[PDB]
């Protein structure tokens, strides 16, 4: 309660919002939209279910699909190393690291590649699970409940949790002009389970390459760099469990108008109304990102700007 | 009996059969029909055997068609959740929700997809079934009876169920010229067993799409919304376990003129002599759905008006 | 309608419970209480469940045990061509007679044997059933539910009939001093399903043997004589059909007192609390033969006068 | 919250303790124990992890051990309309009832005898379970944790759920002098898991056996009697379920004199140290039941109370 304290205090900053993704991987240059991205995915929507509305997901998946040596693997590494109930695991070899470990997690499941069935579990190398691992998640991406019944009895595995994955293309680069969608190794019909894809092709170029150069070099030598979280990971990690807690953001008639006024402006053009679902749960996950508990217009916005952008990126 | 007496007052209200649509699914916007439709299918038709006149199937089925994100799925379940004898089951995983329990159900029977052979049984994704639990249907739907003699013994199951289905094309939309009906990934002998195919494309139009997102973030914040059934479904679903008891409307010479007048019209034109029998369905439901139990002109009138309109939706 | 006119003028009569039973089976000679059992066990007990009591059978099973020559088999095909859904079906060869056929029955299941999952199974030859068509019956008196999962799929039949049974002594005959429970070939934890059975050993005597006889001839000529039921069987069979369902009887603290006085007086002495069940189902059932719907003091009365029967044959 | 208000006002009362037995099942006479000790068992102990004493179960499992006819069958059931996550599952057939039905269950897991990995699984006839069935409890019972691995995949559902269970003799009836723990069906290391067994034997009696009848009979006619609960199921399914949330009963040093002073009289004579572990656990519960959140030298006393008679019990 001593932590409530200096949270609210977080919050209460003016910059907040950027100093979350600042946190998120320090060490990766750049890369501010799939940094925002995964802070989204990691406080989640609403996810409150009602009787006459059923059931109500809101946890966020990610996808990151990109020609090799773009930080993919880096990244969700760092992601396990601040995210509470973080399971990182890559389709190679046996067992997984992650966990921070303290007798075990709060409650069920668990498995293969290593899920926790709440907690968001980072899979690396997605497009290289053997198809048995690849079907649950699938499964559990898909139905949000897994299932062996395997012998006489029955097991129905309640799957919640966040998946924040990675994944080359079939062919390993898509630079051609092709759809990046018909490069990725991932049944569309998985695909269309993320709220957020982000295509990572990687030109040559000069001055980002200086850049990233430079920068890897910087943190990378000694045990100690200016490049550190711009908030702490063990507080950073209480926050987000915390608004993942008290915060249950509303929309507000504000954001409403701005999130409506685009769904139908991106219907005209793979586009369906899960589309309008998905931008629904990153708006609200923006607020609990910094505690509201409702949806502003600047919210609402915010969301729209960063999916505008997962899309461009996939032109190319 | 304090019910029945609320019941026979509601009845009495002048826009009851307008009321009754809108307590099936309040949160899913529009569909009239679609909801009219599913209406009379839970009221269903006369079913009253008679010896010279032998079998008599009342049981009105109900098929959904669309391209995706259409509320196909969305609806079946609010469905399960006010029908009394519902059983919500859709191609995919094992075992499934729906029922409200209560020492199980009334009656014999139940299976794979799981259906209570009565009780409506929503069958959502009804072109993914396999080929076995579809077969299983296709008779339940044609013979009006199940049966299973896998070993020396031999178990006819008697089936007397509602089907209310969703249903995708072979292609997944199908806003082509070509019929709907090549669409669809059912064999036909099949598909002519329901009184009722709401076909379902949808195209863009601001209009509209503003409505139904505006109307979903309405009925999506919070707990609560001014948008809950026009009727309580406690209520709603104990009317309608006893119009299908105490009502068993007798066809108006009335009425009669009306439904021969159209079959007639509907002959010149792929129509049989069926669609009379089920047209009669409807406008026996229709009257049993306000309690009459007669046929009026009016109701009679009101099937035609559905039954047109199933139609026309299927030029697309 | 006009139907029921007529039995609610039967029931008027002073005698109908005698007349009943001399209704059962006008050929067989005799067997007054193998009669008013089978008659019982035709009109069955109360069988209304609640929420607080769950589940609630009222069928009365029936088990015939004796030496060879007593009219087993006939007397329980007699009753197949009165009861309304009976089944005849005895250990030996395939398929079965006992129905009057009418489009196949009212509701579920089939099977070995041949019974309907309502309707009463007469079973003769219960020693004689292949280890498998035994179980079932096991199962469907201890259970009240049956079960075949073989293969993926799980089959759960409900098992709603009653079992009026025939059997032989392991040894054929057992006039010897040993009981007559460890003669029978069935597994006590079945043969305890019963609320009657009938213990028919058979000594010569002239007298009756006399009797007997004349009487087979007498009813054994031409295509007729005055030795047919004292009460229509298509009357006597809608007056029983017709007292399953508007007949409830309710028990009267004039009754209850009797019957657990009883209780009581039996368990001084292989006796259970199972045993009161029973006695009950009797009384409640003697009830409804006539109609009451009060299983007054003469019903309970008439109740434990077969049972104390049922167990005088006991000793032999 | 209207209802937090009904609660708070029931524990006022002065005999709450005694009311809420008399609620648990009001059918079947007497057995206050075998009641007063369910009701403890729903209402299970602290339960609350630390990092440094691991892992904390509170849950508190009941086995029903006695010969035939004694309601333990009945009982259960009664359970099952009453306990919030209750699954009613009697070795025997397929698929159980129980459940009161509400979109399924509120988190993970499901099986073949049909258990919820929270919710208490009512388990009839535990003795008769198909030795598959069996392992996977005596594993949730013993690890607090089941698990399949069948195939390359592995998992590990945790179970966190109460065991109310029942069992007969290994051979039907036991009344011979033998302990009652040879002749129970289960592996002692199962039974061992138990917080408390009643052992359940039926000499005959007549005072009892006429009270027990006319028992019956009363609340055995009609669809009323003035045996019905002592406190509405509905408001005490909600009391369980707020104090199984808002209470979490501290060890008073009050009772904790109470409780060790009688564990090392209990050592003095098949004891362990674990039977101190239950002990506390009923304590606890004792308390939860009345909401207080101390443990006092009344709630500690009542606990050996109910295990020094579950004790006597085995005696016979
Ligand atoms: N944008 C970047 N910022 C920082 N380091 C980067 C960046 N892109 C690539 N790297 C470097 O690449 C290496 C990680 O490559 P990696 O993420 O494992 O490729 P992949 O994602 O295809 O598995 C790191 O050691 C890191 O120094
Ligand atoms: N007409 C509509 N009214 C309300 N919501 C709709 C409507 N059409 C689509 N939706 C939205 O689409 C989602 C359901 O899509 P769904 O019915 O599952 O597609 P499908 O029927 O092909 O499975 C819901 O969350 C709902 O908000
Ligand atoms: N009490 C009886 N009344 C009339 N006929 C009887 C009687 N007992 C035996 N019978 C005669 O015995 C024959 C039937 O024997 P049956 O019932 O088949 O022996 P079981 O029961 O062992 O199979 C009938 O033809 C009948 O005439
Ligand atoms: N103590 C009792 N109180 C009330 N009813 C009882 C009692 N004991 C036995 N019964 C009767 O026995 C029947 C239930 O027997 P049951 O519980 O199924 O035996 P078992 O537990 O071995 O399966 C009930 O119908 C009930 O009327
Ligand atoms: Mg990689
Ligand atoms: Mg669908
Ligand atoms: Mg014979
Ligand atoms: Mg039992």
């Amino acid at each position: 309660p001593e932590e409530e304290q200096i949270i609210k205090e977080l919050a209460k900053r003016k910059d907040i919002v950027d100093a979350i993704v600042d946190s998120i991987a320090p060490a990766i240059y750049g890369y501010k939209e799939v940094k925002k991205g995964i802070a989204l995915a990691l406080f989640g929507g609403v996810s409150r279910k009602l009787p006459d509305g059923t059931r109500l997901r809101g946890d966020i998946h990610v996808l990151l699909v990109g020609d090799p040596g773009v930080a993919k693997s880096q990244i969700l590494r760092y992601v396990a190393n601040l995210a509470p109930r973080a399971i990182y695991t890559s389709x190679x070899x046996x067992x997984x690291x992650x966990x921070x470990x303290x007798x075990x997690x709060x409650x069920x499941x668990x498995x293969x590649x290593x899920x926790x069935x709440g907690g968001y579990a980072l899979i690396d190398e997605l497009d290289k699970m053997s198809d048995r691992d690849r079907s649950v998640i699938h499964e559990a991406l898909e139905q949000q409940t897994i299932s062996i019944s395997k012998a006489g009895i029955t097991a129905t595995l309640n799957a919640r949790t966040t998946v924040i994955a990675a994944a080359n293309p079939k062919q390993g680069r898509f630079n051609r002009m092709k759809n990046p969608f018909e490069q990725i190794d991932l049944p569309p019909t998985l695909l269309s389970r993320f709220d957020l894809i982000f295509v990572l092709i990687d030109e040559p170029d000069d001055k980002i390459d200086s850049e990233v150069a430079r920068h890897i070099l910087r943190v990378r030598r000694g045990e100690s760099e200016v490049v550190a979280p711009k908030i702490p990971h063990e507080i950073l990690r209480k926050y987000i469990a915390y608004a993942r807690k008290n915060i249950h953001p509303v929309i507000s008639e504000e954001a409403m108008e701005e999130i409506e006024k685009y769904y139908v402006r991106m219907r005209k053009s793979p586009i369906t109304a899960r589309q309008l679902e998905a931008l629904i749960r990153l708006s609200e996950a923006h607020a609990r990102m910094r505690l509201s508990p409702i949806v502003t217009r600047e919210d609402a916005r915010e969301a729209i700007k960063l999916m505008e952008y997962t899309l461009k990126q996939i032109a190319m």
